[PDB]
């Protein structure tokens, strides 16, 4: 039995006592009591020691489950001495325009994270070394290029998609053994005759390759190979195929600037049936978001991030190393992480259907206490 005290806003619980919270009342009693509107009854009779969990919510307000999870990066200014970062952790539906919109597949962002540079696309990450200065004009990064910082849970969020670097040719530098023209030494290019083909020469035949790939090979090693010679369509045939596994794009990239992309976001959408949660990266003038959100950024007491969520939500996040398994999370207004033990307990608190989330964004939650009955004892 719950009694909501008229004047203080107290609540007492009843067993064989009052209580901090509404969450932790309606954990104790095994069942989500709705208090009844008792002042007197309570004020002059006994009192007693104040039970619950103190850093838990008021209450559990889940509203309409949020479509997107997203992790924003704000650079305010590239041009400093160290720049300084800006996280913002949206959960909520995000707003799309011209003026932040998602990253192009020919187009990607350099940034600088523990020292390294790596070379945000649309997919991923990956490492490159900006001394591989052949690499870097074959792909498209200026001479003036400049990385700028990165957060750690944007760097998390983002997968690693490998490096970009050639793969070292073995027998670099020998003659073709495979017959083709003496000029040709292996680690070279040749071209071919509506868009032409480089090939790639290697110990046991020849490999095709990309336009990125054929520039930084020539640029890397050239080997008084001026110009890529032309070889018939049939000469190649007579020759074997092998395969090069250069990590190098088609189209040479783009490089976003931070003075023009301010913003870089990476966000994830749970998709309905057998599908996969469509993770896309974002880039912009402004946070993906209406301009009427724009002033409620919570500030979080306890982490550098500034939370726009939408009310309370209740989640589920499956890790994929085994011994982690899967838990259920209650996510308040302000974007606070709170446990839950058991299935038992979140109907205690009129949890139900716990939405799929990731450990991407929900893990850069502040973490307050676990909401089991047990814990409500204290």
């Amino acid at each position: 039995q719950l009694l909501v005290d008229r004047t203080t806003n107290q609540l007492y619980v009843m067993l064989p006592r009052p209580v901090y919270n509404l969450t932790s009342a309606r954990l104790v009693l095994g069942n989500a009591s709705n208090p009844v509107a008792v002042s007197e009854e309570l004020n002059r009779i006994s009192k007693g020691q104040s039970i619950g969990i103190p850093g838990a919510p008021y209450a559990t307000p889940t509203g309409t489950p949020a479509s997107q999870w997203t992790l924003c990066d704000t650079v305010a200014k590239p041009d400093s001495s160290a720049p300084k970062v800006e996280t913002s952790i949206l959960i909520r539906t995000l707003a799309i325009d011209s003026g932040v919109g998602p990253i192009r597949a020919d187009q990607g962002m350099l940034v600088s994270y523990e020292g390294a540079n790596w070379l945000i696309t649309e997919g991923g990450r990956h490492s490159i070394d900006l001394a591989d200065r052949a690499v870097t004009s074959a792909v498209g990064i200026p001479v003036t290029a400049k990385p700028t910082p990165i957060s750690q849970g944007l760097f998390n969020a983002l997968p690693n998609r490998g490096p970009w670097q050639l793969p070292q040719i073995p027998a670099a530098g020998a003659p073709n053994s495979v017959g083709l023209p003496e000029n040709l030494v292996i680690g070279s290019v040749f071209r071919t005759a509506s868009d032409p083909q480089h090939y790639v020469v290697l110990p046991d035949g020849v490999a095709r390759v990309n336009n990125t790939t054929a520039a930084a090979l020539r640029a890397t090693n050239s080997y008084g190979l001026m110009q890529p010679p032309a070889v018939e369509a049939s000469v190649v045939a007579k020759i074997p195929e092998q395969v090069y596994v250069s990590p190098l794009p088609d189209q040479p990239l783009d490089v976003l600037l931070r003075q023009d992309s301010p913003v870089l976001c990476w966000s994830w959408q749970r998709e309905p049936g057998d599908q996969a949660p469509k993770t896309t990266v974002i880039a912009g003038r402004r946070l993906p978001l209406p301009a009427n959100a724009i002033g409620t950024g919570i500030d979080q007491i306890g982490g550098d991030s500034t939370v726009y969520i939408e009310g309370g939500q209740f989640v589920r996040l499956q890790s994929p190393d085994p011994r982690v398994g899967e838990s259920m999370y209650y996510i308040d207004p302000q974007g606070v992480r709170y446990g839950i033990a058991n299935d038992d307990a979140a109907k205690n608190l009129g949890l139900a259907g716990p939405v799929n989330a990731p450990w991407q964004v929900v893990g850069l939650l502040v973490d307050g206490p676990v909401l089991s009955k047990e814990a409500a004892l204290i």
